[PDB]
């Protein structure tokens, strides 16, 4: 199997595949796709309940430059991802409006190659 | 493969895995997770069209004590589940506001282990 | 693996399975299920931005005669599908309110057999 997961704390990027790998980590919360195929993106955002800064609550999942998911709910744990056919060079990134909107000890996302 | 499905009638819990199993049935509509891993929960709620009792319409999917899905639509067949990384000891349960809100001959949920 | 995908242009139905096959193409955008099992339907609708005809915007996914997904958003790329236990004889079809509501060079759907 080829899969990767970022977080939650203490972990950053964790990876497991054969050679050649299907993905490579770019930086915290961001990955590049190295093989064409059918992937399942998964994970969860646990929103910090006592978040009281001025930035509105929003978490955004990016495929390349385009948002593919917006999470707007400050109370409940919400799933990230879905099923995506992805191509070589694509990136996936999870971006928080404020690093404190979220509980990084219970926030993560990952990916698994399902098929070519 | 490791998988399990509850219902629909006439069936209750049906299971198939190797030893040791990845899940074990707790009771009707309720399962315990026995291995850490990436699961896909699936299934459907077929709402009883002629439901006329006082209880409002709602079906709830639970992970442990927390609702992970609420189904509020009394007319259409609606999918249950999604992709969840689950841990040893976790339960998943499907709870109906009234056993008659739903058509148990066309209502079920199941689970498959995707990866460790 | 057993899988099939329609589109995007230039492609129509593309298939790959062992014998006997799990699905067979009926016609453009429409497939029949030949084996009972757990499938994942995937894909995306890329809405034509400059769509200005009288037909309202809607894309519908059908399981047999019943809509299982409605896509109503004229601006963003939106995912199609989810996880469905499907039976022999079932059809899946993707229907557009107007063939021009959508960019067929970036519109497709596919299916993969996950388990029996």
């Amino acid at each position: 199997p080829c899969m990767a997961k970022f977080g939650p704390l203490p972990s950053k990027w964790q990876m497991a595949s054969s050679e050649p790998p299907c993905v490579n980590k770019v930086s915290d919360w961001k990955l590049e796709i190295l093989q064409n195929g059918l992937y399942l993106i998964y994970g969860q955002v646990a929103p910090n309940a006592n978040y009281n800064d001025v930035a509105p609550f929003e978490v955004r999942l990016y495929k390349n430059k385009d948002m593919i998911q917006t999470l707007t709910n400050k109370s409940k744990i919400q799933n990230v991802g879905g099923t995506y056919e992805l191509h070589v060079g694509d990136t996936i990134d999870l971006i928080f409006n404020s690093e404190h909107q979220v509980l990084k000890n219970n926030t993560y996302w990952g990916i698994i190659l399902l098929a070519n």
